[PDB]
């Protein structure tokens, strides 16, 4: 009841956002977001204190093949100074490897944010061409897909995308948003359908560019061996199944900071 | 692994499903869908035997709440007669007490299966009215839904299927599409959209009313602290990201059986 635990989050809209506040805050009160939502109602349920800690090096966690490390959020679980992280964090067959998700609490898949109204409708219209330029999150699920893609159409957006100068890649969502929007159609962001909708509720201007290219899910993570997965699995299900995930999805797609207004 | 494995599944279309054949057939060759080429790709991977063996009474599993005792493809995994159960079996908070799940290899939400070109819209429609009967399958995710639900519509839902005069619940999916198409409009079924959507594949008379009332998912359940689970948890996780779960989604509500003649 006493127990502390250090979450591992990222800054990422609507997940975990800095508050919008003159003043100056600080610890957990500096953040509010769908996952900041999330885990209140963790600790609530399963009565612990907690300390939001933002990832260091700002990355959600990759593998160096070269020197077999983890970065991000996942190598903060592997070496002990986070509990949990929670975030727009994707369950991988990779990450799992290493460290232990829970049940998803929420579904997804790799599409496209472009600007309305242009000949281009598919990832197929984007290969086939050089003149808008296409890029994804450095070190993200999303560039992982494109790298180990069989399929010709993703196989050549891929190759595009490494042979690309300058680099078409992102250090965040955020900064792949602002190269969408200030791009005057010059540039597409690969990007996670459920981070690409709340863009596309509150900039009229831009819109996810076909269906989702894959499936996946987030999921909150857990060093190996952790003894709080499996009650936090039952806390998932229980928000999951009395509706209060979707109402949580529903505040921050669709409420919070200016949604729901494209007419 | 070498060893054989028990899998408890149930006879859902097309989950899992006996073949056509003018010859009688015997072990696991008389079975063939997604849930049985599943089973296949995971045992290819990890290098086990199987047998399927058909829920002997013929239930997903739902526990008796002031006797206890849970029945179906649950009961078989806490007696330890199955090792696995693969089926379109809901991952729920209370299935989640007594047995371990996967990571889910399917997205599911409750709709409403229904005939086509009619006034009915939502469930709501169904709600306010008494002529159009409307049920569910017994026992299952979809009914306890349901049962448990604060939503007025859905209270009001369930007070009409709890009194009947013949049941309005079924003990199959299957028995539920025969009632509406035999109802001739008097019948809706309530009904999983994956299983919904096989169906309207091949039926071009028969739709789903609205949209989905809830989000969840399947997953493949083990006895608890199973010592399989992790193991197959990752070759999820790899069929997912391979794009095979989506092959198989296809070519069981695309391809097989008839599917895809609606326009
Ligand atoms: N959710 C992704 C980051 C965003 C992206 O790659 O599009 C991850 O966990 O790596
Ligand atoms: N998948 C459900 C059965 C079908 C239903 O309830 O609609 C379960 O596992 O209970
Ligand atoms: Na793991």
């Amino acid at each position: 009841k006493n127990k502390t635990l250090v979450v591992t989050t990222i800054l990422s809209n609507p997940y975990c956002m800095r508050k919008e506040s003159a003043i100056p805050l600080s610890g957990n009160d500096q953040f509010e977001g769908y996952a900041v939502d999330l885990i209140h109602e963790i600790s609530k349920s399963l009565g612990f204190n907690y300390k939001i800690q933002l990832v260091p090096d700002g990355s959600y966690g990759s593998l160096n093949k070269l020197t077999g490390e983890w970065n991000g959020m996942i190598r903060e679980l592997l070496e002990q100074r986070a509990d949990l992280a929670i975030a727009d964090l994707t369950i991988t067959f990779e990450r799992e490897q290493a460290v232990d998700f829970t049940t998803p609490f929420m579904n997804l898949g790799v599409s496209i944010l472009y600007r309305k109204g242009t000949p281009i409708e598919s990832a197929e219209d984007l290969a086939k061409q050089t003149r808008i330029k296409y890029g994804a999150l450095k070190g993200g699920s999303t560039a992982a897909f494109f790298r180990d893609s069989k399929i010709s159409t993703y196989q050549r957006m891929w190759s595009f995308m490494e042979s690309a100068r300058p680099s078409v890649f992102t250090a965040s969502n955020g900064e792949g948003v602002e190269r969408v929007a200030k791009g005057k159609g010059s540039y597409a962001f690969l990007m996670e359908s459920t981070s690409i909708e709340y863009v596309t509720e509150r900039n009229c201007e831009l819109t996810q560019v076909g269906g989702m290219l894959d499936t996946k899910s987030y999921g909150i993570a857990t060093p190996p061996n952790s003894p709080y997965r499996t009650a936090i699995n039952s806390v998932i299900l229980k928000l999951q199944e009395e509706g209060k995930l979707h109402i949580l999805k529903t505040k921050w797609w669709k409420e919070k900071r200016g949604g729901g207004k494209c007419r």
